[PDB]
């Protein structure tokens, strides 16, 4: 029942010491679960799904799009860019970027997408084109992460973030092929055991972004194959007081947790 899990997650959040936001999607009815659905919060690199996505939307009408090469240069690297940094001087494709990105976080290689698709002006005018009204990417990845509390920039809300994760992986923002290769990427993610992953059967299938920042903001953002019923979408969305708090990707390991033997 909603009201007994909403009850549950407010019951995280106050142990937790943060803001806790959540929104469910299950595809089967298509009931929607929100606590601070509405709340914006930083995105931190859950916004490198939407980047992914626009270039490969760019792809369906730019034939091998994927496969051009971009080169990786200097003045493109940055802090925590586990793959492109073994490419500056030479090459990486849009397709090797996005994988990079989505399966490692690499903040090069989303500095390359958002490069790619004109600046976080033209990633969030691909969010407004399929339809998301609240997205806003306003930085570049060096710094769309310091997740300040009062800051509207490179932010969404769970019901909205929800809502576009279903579009693009259940619904028709993406053509056949793109769909299948974003799904594909997001199933092999890296960086997503300790977070929705942790809270819910082995045997579910789940594709997920993860993201962290500053405040200790801790998100991802999942969807979620179980055996014996229809797909679920579930964001999850933390952030805490102090600037420098730890992560807490347990936090959202128990969100889904507690959505998983809820819902």
């Amino acid at each position: 029942q909603t009201s007994a899990v909403q009850q549950k997650l407010a019951a995280l959040e106050k142990s937790s010491g943060g803001r806790l936001g959540v929104a469910l999607i299950d595809t089967a009815d298509n009931t929607q679960v929100l606590y601070r659905g509405d709340e914006r919060f930083p995105m931190c690199s859950t916004s490198k799904v939407m980047a992914a996505a626009a270039v490969l939307k760019q792809s369906e009408t730019q034939k091998q799009l994927l496969n051009q090469p971009v080169e990786i240069k200097p003045a493109d690297l940055v802090n925590y860019n586990p793959i492109a940094e073994k490419h500056v001087n030479g090459t990486m494709t849009l397709a090797e970027l996005s994988a990079a990105a989505l399966q490692y976080s690499d903040n090069t290689a989303m500095n390359k997408l958002i490069a790619q698709l004109g600046g976080p002006g033209g990633v969030t005018a691909f969010a407004r084109a399929i339809g998301d009204e609240t997205f806003r990417l306003d930085r570049t990845a060096p710094t769309l992460n310091t997740a300040i509390p009062g800051d509207p920039r490179d932010t969404t809300t769970p019901r909205a973030m929800a809502q576009t994760l279903r579009q693009l992986t259940l619904g028709h923002a993406l053509g056949e092929t793109q769909r299948a290769q974003l799904v594909t990427w997001l199933k092999g993610n890296t960086t997503g055991a300790a977070s929705i992953r942790a809270g819910l059967p082995t045997s579910w299938t789940v594709g997920d972004k993860t993201g962290s920042g500053g405040y200790g903001t801790t998100n991802d953002i999942a969807v979620i194959w179980p055996q014996g019923r229809a797909p679920l979408v579930l964001v999850t969305y933390f952030t805490q007081p102090q600037q420098n708090a730890e992560s807490r990707r347990d936090v959202l390991a128990s969100a889904a947790r507690i959505i998983a033997e809820g819902l």
